[PDB]
């Protein structure tokens, strides 16, 4: 459902469309809770926008890239460009708004 990225790929997957990226890690709880919310909001866009995810403690660079410094953080990719932020534990329907945002 949810398509995992890295620090080497993370350009090739994020550049083109809409993608919703997971930054995340082991270590948070909080990152724990939202994977449910994140499995079914990907669901629901299964052909307008790509959920990713990308584990923090694996990829530095990218993380750092953007700014990312609280976790969990969501940022929404237009064409290989950020145009969002979400910080922390947000409800599908929270997120499903941000993304018919830039659709």
């Amino acid at each position: 459902a949810i398509v995992k990225v890295t620090d080497a790929d993370f350009d090739s997957k994020v550049e083109s469309g809409v993608q919703l990226v997971d930054f995340w890690a082991t270590w948070c709880g909080t990152s724990k809770m939202i994977a449910p919310v994140l499995e079914e909001l990907a669901a629901d866009y299964e052909g307008k926008a790509d959920i990713l995810k990308l584990d923090v403690d694996e990829n530095p660079s990218t993380a750092a890239k953007y700014e990312v410094m609280s976790i969990p953080t969501l940022i929404v990719f237009k064409d290989g460009q950020p145009v969002d932020k979400v910080v922390g534990f947000q409800p599908k329907e929270n997120l499903a708004e941000v993304l018919d945002k830039h659709l």
